[PDB]
């Protein structure tokens, strides 16, 4: 295959659905990206880099020996998680971390999708605050352009990702698209959302925002988000995600349902005989009960967390597959409908 | 199959191997039944019978149907667990449960193997009370004996084990064996071991009270224990065992491995590339190294230590497999020297 080719194969009003072919695999899309600890998942930058290290992580191997994943991998480039789990800021970068160090990282890991190093903006923002960290992060995405250039091993093999900043402002949304685009990458993120906005906030920027980026590249909404985002966001153009809420709902208690969520320690599933979900093809789902989930859970049993995390998954893999299918089918506008109707 | 059936297949020393036919299904001697939440599982009678309660446990199909386990089943009888984790005694029973409540319990969860209600005398303990507590079992074995047989579901479909007490003296394990053995039953575990004793004296006590039991059934030691503790078991007599360490060991970093247990959170596995053992065959072992599940538990992921428990199992159920061959194949001294001499 090519080191990355984003093909279109069908579409229905913004929505689209294809194939993001790489080296290491094949990508579906829409796609969601799961944490691996699907056709691609995610590494953990910011966690990698503190322990073991990067560079021990390059010793043993790569994070695809490490983590026995030969298919694609997808890393963000730490900041996020910096300013939001470590802070001192200069246009060099973050002292707790700079654009260059954030690819070199980036490539010690082996990741096959790699995302520029950028700041997602605090929200609320002002327009003038918005402006500033988006112009840097602008600057910032320009360098991370030249040191993944820089590394024959990683520009040959791997892809390089842009992020959109902006805030909720549309003038600036429209500024960092153009100065992505004129510097050029394999694909466009859409980030400084799933901040607290809240989904109709998210929903109106996603509206002007994802046009502005060039159509015939992927498009990642970066930290998204429950069955009913992603529906929504697929509807306005986005073809990737990554969101922690299946793996931490599972460990909480929280199931996803095409009823919606359900909190199994409740003692209304003590004796219910159902599966966590009556369509769902997943493994938990073809062999026990909400009722032993429920039993396990409550009794700190490691088991049913794993149970509830596999099931929560392989929901979200079953989502985006019948996402797919009616995109390709020509029916998902009345997916999105039923789907709503349903879950809601 | 038969209800009930024990065969010895062959012999060496006070060895044995062979196999248990019950409706169920064949269990394979010397055997490692671990806990269910492998060919025969332990159930939680202590715990059910809090929650959700034995009769909801009916209500709802029984253990069976519950847990998805259509094989043999073995409850304790829960006493032990009443007292270690729970009390008023009188010859009635205990207040905090008596022989009739628990076999109807038993019954209620539907297992296969049911115990008698006992008491595990408290280590260490003086003859006269040793003496006390051992008869009362004795007379509790009976009233277990009788409660099961009153009931005609569990008396043609299940078995029932009797349980020797006598602490660690000679001529109190004899009187209960010739107790139980009066009363009769399916089979007899050697109860109130692995009380805090330490291995000498277990070994010690196993030496003179295992040849006491019937020799054409089976032996269950209860709580045992360290692969070590299984192996010099067997070598006295033992033909089944149940034990939490290696579900435990998996909750707190420990693995078990040919050259004894190792702690995986220690610095020295985060670079070490080999699987748990190099010889296990379970899947864990097949796909990840130590330095990876190193990562994860250190990281606080529940994969890491569902991998750990996973490992633990399987490496009990290896175990019992070459012990299983060798008795068959006439060298199990053999490998009872090599292992000790490898495992320390
Ligand atoms: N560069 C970059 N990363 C962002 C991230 C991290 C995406 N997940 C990484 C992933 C790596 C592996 C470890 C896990 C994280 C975001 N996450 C969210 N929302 C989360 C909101 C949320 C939703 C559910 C539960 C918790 C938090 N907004 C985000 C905006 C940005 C952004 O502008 N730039
Ligand atoms: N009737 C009865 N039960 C006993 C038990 C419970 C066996 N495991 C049940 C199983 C049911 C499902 C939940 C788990 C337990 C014992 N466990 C131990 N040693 C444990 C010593 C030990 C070893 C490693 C870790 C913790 C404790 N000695 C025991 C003696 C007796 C006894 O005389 N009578
Ligand atoms: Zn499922
Ligand atoms: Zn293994």
């Amino acid at each position: 295959r090519p080191r990355f080719s984003f093909s279109i194969a069908a579409r229905e009003g913004k929505a689209r659905t294809g194939t993001i072919e790489m080296k290491r695999g094949v990508i579906r899309t829409p796609a969601f990206m799961p944490v691996g600890t699907a056709d691609i998942i995610l590494g953990n930058t910011y966690h990698l880099m503190l322990r073991p290290g990067a560079e021990r992580i390059a010793k043993l191997g790569g994070l695809h020996s490490f983590m026995g994943w030969d298919r694609p991998i997808l890393t963000d480039s730490g900041g996020y998680q910096v300013m939001s789990l470590s802070t001192k800021q200069s246009e060099e970068g973050v002292t707790f971390l700079s654009p260059e160090r954030s690819i070199e990282i980036q490539h010690l890991l082996g990741s096959d999708i790699v995302m520029a190093f950028d700041e997602c903006t605090p929200y609320p923002a002002t327009p003038s605050r918005a402006a500033s960290s988006m112009e840097r992060s602008m600057r910032w995405a320009k360098r991370s352009r030249d040191a993944f250039d820089s590394r024959k091993e990683q520009a040959e093999n791997a892809a390089l990702f842009g992020i959109q900043q902006g805030s909720v402002f549309e003038n600036l949304r429209q500024q960092s698209a153009d100065a992505l685009a004129e510097i050029g990458f394999d694909g466009y993120a859409v980030g400084g959302l799933a901040v607290g906005e809240g989904q109709d906030e998210m929903f109106r920027v996603l509206d002007f925002s994802v046009p502005m980026l060039p159509d015939d590249k992927p498009h990642y909404l970066m930290g998204v988000g429950k069955p009913d985002d992603i529906v929504g966001a697929v509807e306005r153009g986005i073809d990737m995600f990554d969101c922690v809420l299946p793996t931490r709902s599972g460990r909480n208690g929280q199931a996803f349902t095409w009823d919606g969520p359900i909190n199994i320690r409740n003692a209304r599933f003590s004796e219910d005989l159902k599966p966590l979900d009556s369509e769902c093809h997943c493994a938990v789902c073809q062999k026990w009960s909400r009722a032993y989930i429920h039993h396990l859970i409550r009794a700190g049993e490691i088991l049913g967390a794993m149970l509830m995390t596999e099931h929560n998954i392989a929901f979200y893999q079953q989502l985006m597959q019948k996402i797919r299918d009616s995109i390709s089918e020509g029916r998902f506008s009345q997916f999105a409908q039923d789907f709503r109707a349903r879950y809601f």
